[PDB]
């Protein structure tokens, strides 16, 4: 059921921007580990005297990382005389921000037709305002309200390169990575209760339940008319044997934030491959692999998708693999991207709900908690 | 001249601490920029509930990147039960230190016979105390005073693997980078006034003057008796046409602090090959290389030292050359290290002064200032 009740014209899924200490370091290391390239700065070299903007982009993925420069650079400016090029940066908000969470999302950003109306239309139905909508160069328009914790969702509108005052970066320092990723396919946020959040974000939106299909968690998937803007909200589950995944989270957080971000790949076995071999030397590392009978039980779920060829691959990079009623996914989890025990990346790859893919085809990995408990007994024997 | 006037008795550079937002991020883009492989860690995996320290190592070179965890982990703390394994650490001053300065070294470590008494002399002879001497596991004696701006001087000593409670890194983890870097050559500071920082530094330690041979900033280097301990200290030149970098730096860092970490390699040429291939894809980019009219000029100046060949080399890669009255000096510089223009790294290597070679052998490139100026004006041609 898709009752298609959006408040305001949603398209995709825009950007995500990271707030960091060091921007530099942070974006050096994702473009390496992840195949992203260089593609668009804003900075002292572009006469941005308060916050250092890189962008990276893989496809459609696009990752901006950020950090503060010292205040006394600007502290002649004031707001109608700001050379910041992202109007809603605030040093204060950024180091507090990191030193309360360290690295990890600050922006969601959806591109939508008008950036002004989804602020208004929004604010109007319960959002927080945390940034009004500016207009930059007459061409590009901003606005941003409160999504959980220290996130936000950013809306951006476009009249007709990345944002006005982004310089696109000189092909020397822009090497072409590429392992395969293509675009953000959900973004996935942990909070302490999960009925107040849905209410909160799905009251402002109008994004409805997408609809799926006893460990650690409970969630819920909020979508856009077509399906293609993916915000999951988890909460924990408590008073288990083994403690909750997004306990832990909120606790080493300090409160909700943003938990994974899922990359659809056109090819997660060159994907995984590429950045396996880079875990070590700079990259991201992989959490454990299931047991072989985990991959000794793919055979009777998934046969009729994938070759036992294709199977004994996923062994090999440990792919994770789950079907629902209409497409099958391929996925694998990251460990955390920074010091804690907090954000972390998704691999993806989806097969099937060809019409174009639709959103979300094959779920989001529901059948795995299950099936990972069992083949881990399995491999007990 | 050197009065061999040390106060105590200096060993070698025993590492360097940066101070950092997210530890894990610099770590990896370091060691895969400079060929440094993961060799201890202290962090939530190994009981430090209070900041997350990770160690990078080549050769003789020790580089620690460090940064705080949310303080709630550690509230019931009291430092006689601190879990956290350099007890000089406070989250405090760790995230004063980055919000102010950004990205840099808080730490020069030494090690010396008897740390105890290293501070003790150093704070009766004016040295204004950081943090006391405090014994590790009855094992290593840690203490700390001030050096200039927020950057300590550390001394180390060991009764008799880094310090107690790290432990060493895996070696799936573990990928043995080398590009060539064996040791810590030098570590120099900026501060505005140059006369005050040598009275203050050279009272408490003895170090002496090392004796050397328009354009910036004045400079002194002190040195331990066996001068392997090097600590140049700059000042900026005002009223110059060009503005001082070494003003650009104090105003970016808000004030005093480490402006370049010179690492010797037994290969400067394997060094720069391997660095620069990685300068796009993750590692550090170069300052602009030298106007040919220099490698023109390198034969009336070097041409008993390098071969023709050894000399093109120095053209493919950038490397400057100077030479004193005793050896000859190869050396380059990288771009600043993260987002502010404030530090960066020295690759140097050293022809001449064998005895084992004798420290500073060839200087630390004073004539390459004059030489660049001259080279420069003879390519405008
Ligand atoms: C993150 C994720 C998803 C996922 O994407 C996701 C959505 O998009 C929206 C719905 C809620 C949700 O969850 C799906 C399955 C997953 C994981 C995962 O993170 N994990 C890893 C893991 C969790 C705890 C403890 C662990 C201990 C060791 C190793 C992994 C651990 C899984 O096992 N499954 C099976
Ligand atoms: C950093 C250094 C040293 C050096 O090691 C050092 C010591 O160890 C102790 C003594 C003081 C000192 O200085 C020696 C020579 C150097 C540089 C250097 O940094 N630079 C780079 C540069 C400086 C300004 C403006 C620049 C603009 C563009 C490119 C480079 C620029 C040089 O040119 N020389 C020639
Ligand atoms: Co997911
Ligand atoms: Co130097």
């Amino acid at each position: 059921k898709n009752p298609k009740s959006d408040k305001f014209k949603v398209k995709r899924f825009h950007h995500i921007e990271f707030w960091c200490g060091d921007a530099t370091n942070v974006a050096r290391r994702f473009s390496w580990g992840l195949g992203m390239r260089f593609s668009a700065k804003s900075d002292l070299s572009t006469g941005n005297m308060v916050h250092a903007s890189y962008l990276l982009t893989s496809g459609d993925l696009r990752f901006l990382f950020t950090a503060p420069y010292s205040p006394s650079l600007s502290a002649g400016e004031i707001k109608p005389t700001t050379t910041a090029s992202i109007p809603s940066f605030d040093h204060g908000s950024c180091r507090s921000f990191f030193s309360s969470h360290g690295l990890g999302v600050r922006a969601v950003a959806i591109e939508v037709e008008d950036a002004e109306s989804a602020f208004s239309i929004s604010v109007a139905n319960g959002a927080i305002p945390s940034s009004p909508p500016i207009v930059l160069n007459e061409a590009v328009t901003i606005a941003e309200v409160k999504l959980y914790g220290d996130v936000v969702l950013r809306y951006v509108s476009y009249k007709a390169e990345f944002l006005p005052g982004f310089e696109r970066v000189e092909d020397a320092s822009s090497f072409p990575l590429d392992y395969g990723i293509r675009r953000l396919d959900h973004a996935v946020g942990n909070v302490p209760e999960l009925g107040p959040a849905l209410t909160y974000v799905a009251g402002f939106t109008g994004f409805h339940q997408f609809a799926e299909f006893e460990s650690g968690l409970n969630w819920a998937v909020l979508a856009s008319n077509d399906e293609m803007v993916l915000l999951p909200i988890n909460e924990p589950v408590h008073g288990t044997k083994r403690k909750s995944q997004i306990q832990t989270y909120l606790e080493h957080n300090e409160g909700a934030g943003l938990q994974h971000l899922a990359l659809m790949s056109e090819d997660i076995f060159r994907t995984l491959r590429e950045m396996r071999k880079r875990s070590s030397i700079g990259g991201f590392d992989f959490m454990p692999s299931p047991p072989p009978t985990y991959y000794q039980n793919l055979k009777k779920r998934v046969g009729d998708v994938l070759s036992d060829d294709q199977i004994k691959e996923c062994e090999e990079l440990g792919i994770l693999v789950d079907r629902d009623d209409q497409g099958t996914l391929l996925q694998i989890f990251t460990k955390p991207l920074g010091d804690r025990p907090t954000i972390f990346i998704e691999i993806i790859q989806r097969v099937g709900c060809m019409m174009y893919q639709s959103g979300g085809c094959g779920g989001f990995g529901k059948g795995n908690f299950s099936e990972l408990f069992k083949s881990i007994e399995e491999y007990e024997k």
